[PDB]
């Protein structure tokens, strides 16, 4: 599902820049709200307070909704894209881009400002003759690729592209004591026990040099607060109220375990390698299969019967001899193996995870399924072809096992 992926240039900047609903210091010192809305100047909190109540017409006390904060952002991609058209170097450059490349351009002006992009002479030249390898391949040798490296990226990926693929799924990598650092800066405990997160004078040492690193690649800011979409991140692997955890046995080498997280509107995959974790924020529009798969990747579905007819463990104790023989192979050497159970967290703050598990099996035949089904009072499994509509199936009837029964 969700083959045309619908970005738009809020949702872009909303990740790359953070969202901030209540009042802000940036590095210079001037008051800041919504993204990168610039309140004041003044070195005084009190002159913002009044600055931002008069732009929404409402007394706020230094706290906006989502909705108010898009309405300051238009105002600004305006002053952008005014700025952008009356600069001799950089309107030539925006009139001939798509409106998704003009987005990736008003992004840069956003992070440098106007005279920063018109900077980049060579790049600018060859999006203007088209020319999208050359000028991503150019725009990485800047020193703006390597001070914000995920920014970016994701910026020139959209310049290659002309899409809104870079940001379907969003990802941030950090050691386990990195993660550890913002947790403990954001208040949150209370993870995915799978994810192995746990909790004086050497911790200390250890802990700002790790926030230094943090702060150098822009995931803490100035003061040492997380990046509003890092923030999102950690926070919803914080107490989910849903989620999948899988083990991963690949027989290609250590079990890896990664989660897929749902806390409210709001998707994280985390996957642990070792002493490292890798963080996805996923768009709303991408389903469970399609995160499962960013993690497993794509494989040829193995071109099997159904194998549903089957009581729990009594599978590993009426098929052809063909089909016996390429399910004995599957199962007997796979190339890997994952399983899959789910949970959800209740109101009191308690969680219940089911005991069945879906499963995921590559193979020299290609790929399968394991759908589990709780019949009469005992589990049943079904092995199916591993098309992204079967895995689909086989994490739906996974997640209709809890209380709930459905993953909202
Ligand atoms: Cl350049
Ligand atoms: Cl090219
Ligand atoms: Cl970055
Ligand atoms: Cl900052
Ligand atoms: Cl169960």
């Amino acid at each position: 599902e969700n083959l045309y992926f619908q970005g738009n240039i809020f949702e872009m900047l909303r990740i790359d820049e953070g969202l901030r609903l209540k009042i802000y210091k940036d590095t210079e010192g001037y008051y800041t709200i919504g993204i990168g809305h610039l309140l004041t100047k003044s070195p005084s909190l009190n002159a913002a307070k009044s600055e931002l109540d008069k732009a929404i017409g409402r007394n706020t006390n230094g706290v906006i909704t989502k909705d108010e904060a898009e309405k300051l952002f238009n105002q600004d991609v305006d002053a952008a894209v005014r700025g952008i058209l009356r600069n001799a170097k950089l309107k030539p450059v925006y009139d001939s881009l798509d409106a998704v490349r003009r987005a990736a351009l008003i992004n840069m002006v956003f992070q440098m400002g106007e005279t920063g992009v018109a900077g980049f002479t060579n790049s600018l030249r060859m999006l203007q003759q088209k020319r999208w390898d050359e000028a991503a391949v150019n725009l990485a040798k800047s020193r703006w690729y390597n001070q914000t490296p995920n920014r970016a990226k994701r910026v020139i990926t959209t310049f290659r592209t002309g899409t809104w693929d870079a940001y379907a799924m969003v990802g941030v990598e950090v050691t386990i004591d990195g993660m550890l650092v913002l947790a403990d800066r954001l208040h949150l405990v209370d993870f995915p026990v799978a994810l192995g997160i746990r909790p004086d004078d050497l911790r200390e040492i250890v802990w700002d040099q790790v926030r230094r690193d943090l702060t150098a690649q822009g995931v803490l800011d100035h003061n040492g607060y997380p990046h509003p979409t890092v923030a999102s991140m950690v926070d919803t692997l914080s107490r989910p109220d849903r989620t999948l955890e899988a083990r991963w046995w690949r027989r290609d080498v250590v079990m890896v375990r990664f989660v897929v997280a749902r806390k409210d509107d709001r998707h994280v995959i985390a996957v642990r390698n070792g002493d490292l974790l890798v963080l996805q924020l996923v768009a709303p529009q991408v389903g469970l299969a399609g995160m499962v798969t960013a993690v497993l990747g794509t494989a040829d579905p193995a071109s099997v019967e159904p194998l549903t007819g089957i009581a729990s463990e009594l599978a590993e104790a009426g098929l052809a001899p063909t089909a016996a023989r390429i399910y004995t192979e599957i199962v007997s050497n796979p190339d890997s193996w994952v399983e899959i159970v789910a949970s959800q967290r209740h109101p009191g703050g308690t969680t219940t995870h089911t005991k069945a598990a879906a499963g995921v099996l590559d193979s020299a035949h290609g790929r399968v399924v394991s759908l589990p089904r709780i019949v009469s009072g005992e589990l049943y499994g079904s092995f199916l072809p591993g098309t992204p509509q079967n895995l689909q199936l086989a994490l739906d009837a996974l997640v209709e096992l809890l209380p709930a029964g459905s993953w909202l």
